[PDB]
């Protein structure tokens, strides 16, 4: 997250932190995700497509810090890693960038709701907020595009939704953006998602309900003029989600 503010997991208690194991004691951060039911985390296919084996990943819930443990966190292996079979990528835009992780602890359990572990509601189909609406994003990604390190403490920011008509202009993203994607950005381009934020939640309040409107997907750079963050549009994937979480 460029700009924005530090947070703890209480303020985004569906946020999942996803890590990869290595041949070497290297266990390293991969991407964010969102808890949509006790046994399911939703995230972006691009986070996993190079290494698509479920045993390579660990998922934490209840965690506010990147490389240190948070009191009350839970640790899960990945029982099933489900990628969207229509996934595609070019240099930039990822299509159908949506993934599900079925989570299971060493003891064979799913997430147990607490003050730090909660689910987020899915949108109703084709039901997104109007352009201009302020929503929130959350993640451990870079704070500056030139940084090498990721922040140790979770961050959040606010971005406003951009219409497909605005985002498809040539001086924004042209044909790279489809109606299965949502653009979002700050009026001054001063705050944004960045590398290491993929897979995390774009949350909007829709009729009183905190809603998973989007999943962090791609962008050109971070916090660049006329180059919004791009998000998988969750409300266009409900049948995919309904089927695969069985």
């Amino acid at each position: 997250i460029i700009g924005g503010e530090f947070t703890t997991i209480e303020n985004q208690p569906w946020f999942a932190a996803i890590y990869r194991r290595h041949r070497r004691g290297s266990v390293t951060y991969v991407c964010g995700g969102s808890l949509i039911s006790p046994c399911w985390v939703i995230s972006a296919t691009h986070c996993f497509i190079d290494y698509p084996k479920k045993e390579d990943y660990i998922v934490y819930l209840g965690r506010s810090r990147l490389n240190s443990n948070t009191q009350g966190e839970m640790k899960f292996e990945v029982e099933n890693l489900i990628l969207h079979k229509d996934y595609s990528a070019d240099t930039l835009a990822h299509h159908n960038d949506i993934a599900l992780l079925k989570i299971r602890s060493k003891e064979g359990r799913c997430a147990q709701p607490s003050r730090t572990i909660q689910t987020i509601a899915l949108p109703s189909m084709y039901n997104d907020p109007q352009f201009g609406t302020s929503c929130e994003i959350t993640g451990f990604g870079k704070e500056q595009s030139t940084d090498y390190l990721y922040p140790e403490q979770l961050k959040m920011t606010v971005v406003k939704l951009i219409s497909h008509r605005e985002c498809q202009q040539p001086h924004y993203y042209g044909s790279e953006v489809t109606t299965k994607m949502l653009c979002a950005a700050d009026p001054q381009w001063k705050t944004d998602s960045c590398q290491g934020d993929a897979g995390g939640p774009l949350v909007c309040s829709l009729q009183g309900r905190m809603t998973l409107t989007g999943i962090v997907s791609w962008g050109l750079g971070c916090a660049l003029k006329d180059k919004p963050g791009v998000y998988t549009r969750v409300s266009h994937f409900l049948p995919w989600i309904r089927s695969h979480t069985k």
